[PDB]
């Protein structure tokens, strides 16, 4: 009914930008955004092992590793109670 701040989503984002807001963050701080490649996939970048990490979200059903999920919160919801590589999800990035 009422939007919204922009959060974790940063729709078309490239890679590089990803990098550019999350390298130096806590470990666990995230952002979403689609996948440069494939239409319809998304891309999990994390701050993870002192570098960005980022998670491949393959497409009501999204897929991650072996993992798989009905929605991006569903996915994002278990993240921040098990760990990916190194890390949880903390909180998304914040934004300037
Ligand atoms: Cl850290
Ligand atoms: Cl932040």
């Amino acid at each position: 009914d009422s939007e919204e701040r922009s959060s974790w989503y940063w729709g078309r984002l490239s890679r590089q930008e990803a990098v550019a807001l999350l390298q130096g963050q806590r470990h666990g701080v995230f952002l979403v955004r689609d996948s440069s490649t494939s239409p319809g996939d998304y891309v999990l970048s994390v701050s993870e092992n002192s570098r960005v990490s980022h998670y491949i979200i393959n497409s009501r059903r999204l897929r991650i590793g072996d993992q798989e999920f009905d929605s991006l919160p569903a996915l994002l919801e278990f993240y921040k109670i098990h760990y990916l590589d190194t890390t949880t999800l903390i909180e998304p990035v914040a934004r300037s």
